[PDB]
């Protein structure tokens, strides 16, 4: 009888709270994970899936796994050269977030969803994907397409023990059972004006390419 | 059946497997068809493809069908190969076979209800007969003869093999142009088009043939 | 290991077949060889071939080998076809057939330690080139530089067809040639002495090449 | 549409003449007469294979026969008589004959109102394929309100033009069938000679026509 | 202990005798069957080798088929218009056993067997084949490749009774459970001079048949 | 005939390279590096497949490495001051550079000392291809007594060279390998900046030589 | 549709095997019953007949049925046999179990409504004293008294033993007569007609005994 919601869910601890949360309510999950083509040691994904089905059920409504490696090589790989020599900064994983808000376009609208959900938390900001300022930019992107994006966790989760505390208390591992990306701890922390910069910079390639998986074009951005 | 499904001349190669996909986005069925002319080399790989194509798409995938068209294909382009060659002073044995294919393109659309093929030739590869548009206006003409819709949907599109590539990539499927060689690649010259064009106006009697025959509507030689 | 077994070219016709049985009524041990060339058609009913051969002889049939030779046969014959035939004024694709035959022969016979081979070349079949005595003149010399002994065990015999149809139902296997046929059978008009001495004599550079190749001596061209 | 029968030897000539039928959506219920001194009948079977793979449902059956008996009657009993006037091993005609004299039987007790063969012009030299045997036959087959057709006779000015329609179709070309053991043991007789041994034959074949009906 | 001789066996009341005669004495027999191609309801051969088996046991030291079609082809098939204007007489089961005994030369010679035995009985000599004056001739042709030809049970049969009963005696049914050649009943009886100058005529094409089975050669008789 | 290594990506030139030593009657024991950020990697088990048909037990194992960790210290680690100090993308010969450490330690643990890969001249664009990185990478194999040989560098003048050679080995021609997700997202580097790349990030290939090794 | 089955008294011998094909070629479906006396050997051998005819006829042989007839054939023709050779100075105890056929099939056919039985009456054959006029008459006569019918369906359909076989051959049966052998076979001389008569008529009172006895409607003797 409730509508289905999508999770954008890593293993992490942060965005399993956020489904828990939402199933606590009585909503039901479908949780959508993103495979980039980056990321190492992911097997333990499924123990952390294995605790949710557990205590749920029901309310598990799916897993998908999704290949998104080609959407992120066009967005933050293919002018590596060119966006590190720009921003001075490696924004690889902020434009990881933005191939992820493309392809669940594609996939709310061929899956009739239309509340999207992830993990991002407050005391994580410091993470391109989850400042503000970017997180308002990617709520904007999906209202255009009539998909609602909630963060149900990030106003909460002021430090990593609160969110821990929450998944003890529902007898879920507070241990982030997630892969690695190749990627991690090679950036350096950018500013606000260059996480909204490159954002509004890929934002033409990502619809473009939202544009591609409803089959509606094959040619390039303007 | 919401949508009529349509026919895809299918290598294996990048441009038909892109042209494929393209109207499977949309939500047009494919059948996908290859023709096995006698002389094609290390072919297996084909299967590779077609799979990466289903998992994609599922049931918007209706079917492969490998076609045995080796004795059009002897009857068009072989058995009068040493006065084609003498006489036009040109091996256009691979135009030949593009003749062959289309007689039982037309003997397998008249069977199976498919009033729209399409291709995946490609602005890029023009050097080759087959997909110069003279040859290509040829056998337009020649399958509107019997009511027969015939479409390149990738043609315009791609200006360089890099897009097509990417295209592909970014809907989970592989970049590599998964197909069997011709034993005839790279065994001739280029040709004019006054050459070509000479050669499908001398071969198509032969072509029109073999369609009748298929039909069941003749025995007898042009 | 009384007799040193000696090899066969074996296409399951009823010459070869019958030079294959010749030789094990004599209590010599034969490995049949069979290549193919990327350009036979309805290869299939060659096994039944065999099948009646090991019936009829058991253990003095060592083996059965299908060699891939299409690329020595694409070298030789088809990458150069225009020129071939514009040249000659004559298809000879299947005397270079029969040239990267003998080159795959020369490595087989070096590493399974066999020196002498046989064919079922008759009499009766002279009109194509690769059975006409320049021809075999010329591939005896060629085998006989590697010290390989080239034998044509019912050439004397057969004079008609017919004789080696009945000496074969007296072993008790039929009568029927169940070979494949080359795409190209019946695509050439007869060509003269001098022109398939001229062919073979051009070609051969590259024969004695894919020899060295084959023997990992080179990899260079001619 | 009605099926009709194609008497199929594995030969290139009668898998032309079925596949033909089936090209215009005709069932084809597929005939081997084994008259019992046939050589080497198995590799009928993947030409049977190659024509169910290339037309499906439109191959409906395949019946082989045991027309020995009235091959025996007509072509083996008295073959000391025949050799004897005739100067001729006609065997094969008389095997022709059986064939036919089965076929009214099949015909009857299965509602097939059509046989077809692979008679060809090309092979004129053999008396169950000259004009004047197929002509008598089809006399015959009328009288019982069978029509015998031959799909490729006309056509088949030479053995290659049965060949290169047989590649067009997926088929391989050469001919899949068993030999007589009588192959290559005649001499070609005349016209005069043809028809007199199946006029002569012939109230032999509808008296076997009559027991195998339930009739005397 | 005893050295193994072999039984020409149709099924027949007589052959069975002949055979069981040996085996009472304990002589083991190899069973041999001549299928000539033109044999029809064979199958009830096995009924009575059964019998057989249950009554000897290890003496039947086994029951060879061999496909004599070829041979008789050439002996009594091929010039069957000559030899029936030139004798006025169908011999083709006259040709048969010579077809029978050229195989059982290459057959003995090949596996270590010097005496071979028949069931030709006195009661049937109205038939070519047990004539005496083809049995003589027979004795000579098989002692010139030192094998010794007996008929045990020749002298003993004056009438079908007689075998028969000594079947019964043996726990052996009386029928003959053989096939029927194609051409029972289709010969009138010959003379004496006629059966010797037909074995005469075709015994050169019999031992060039001898001749190629054993691999000495191919070509036809002078 | 003491096996030797073959840094095998499925691709053309390193199949043609493997086949070329086995043809010699040398054993080769393959080894495919996965950095973490391949793309579409099935394809390479068909080409394995098409080398055991071809060369039986002469291609004595297939090893996939983990290198993913190694390639992140040496190529990806420090990403920011690599292009802002090279302006050119250099992550492919970080790769190599890890290859090369990881294989120290392979060739140690496991008796190899000769490791051959399909560098060819018409490629040369690509820094890992360069004479100048091969050279580099021979010197640094060197100091561990290890050969590095590339046996088609010479021959492979263009991407048909290779082609037809192994059409006359019965082994399809195409690249049957997987794809970095970082292909064409570069551009041409100097030889001076791939120099420079290579001795920089060399002290942290050797340290993890030294650590796989267990000596820090 | 089709026809009231009708019986057969089937042997295995080839009148018998005819009589019932040419009732099934008209369509009547025939019950096959073979009487086993207890004294016949070799009757294995029936199976194979009744196998062919299956094959040839299908569900037209609508059964066949093995009766043991020991008892009254014991009753009949063996209990009294001094005395009934010493009368009749003949051995006609195979006459007594055609009275014993005939007592038990009054009992099947009233069981399985069968009013109509068959023979194999061909032509003309001496031994068989039941197949004179004089026994048939009497035989009719027994069978009509239980308003069962009594018909020899090819009496006189073929005029010699060869015409009976090769009517079979023609029928894709076997020609050979594969029945059990009565131990009694060729144990007698010929009987007059007188004699044949008296020895009917003197034990029919036991025949209808056994008749009134199978039927359940008395226990005590004639």
């Amino acid at each position: 009888s409730v509508k289905p919601q999508l999770v954008m869910f890593t293993g992490g601890r942060d965005s399993t709270l956020a489904a828990c949360y939402l199933m606590l309510q009585g909503i039901p999950v479908h949780l959508w994970s993103g495979n980039s083509g980056c990321s190492l040691h992911r097997g333990i994904l499924s123990h952390r899936v294995e605790e949710m089905k557990n205590r749920f059920g029901d309310l598990v409504v799916g897993h998908t796994v999704a290949d998104i490696s080609g959407a992120f090589r066009s967005i933050a790989i293919e002018a590596l050269e060119q966006d590190i020599l720009k921003y001075r900064k490696n924004l690889v994983l902020l434009g990881e977030k933005l191939a992820i808000h493309a392809h669940l376009v594609d996939f709310c609208r061929r899956n009739d969803i239309n509340t999207i959900n992830d993990g991002i938390t407050h005391y994580q900001m410091e993470f391109p994907e989850q400042r503000l300022v970017a997180k308002t930019f990617l709520m904007e992107m999906m209202a255009q397409y009539d998909i609602n994006y909630q963060s149900p966790v990030y106003e909460f989760a002021q430090s990593a023990d609160d969110v821990k505390y929450r998944l003890l208390q529902l007898g879920i591992s507070t241990k982030s059972l997630e892969g690695i990306s190749i990627f991690a701890d090679s950036f350096s922390t950018p500013s606000d004006d260059v996480v909204l910069a490159y954002l509004r910079e890929k934002a033409p390639l990502a619809h473009n390419i939202v544009n591609f998986l409803a089959g509606e074009t094959l040619n390039p951005p303007v």
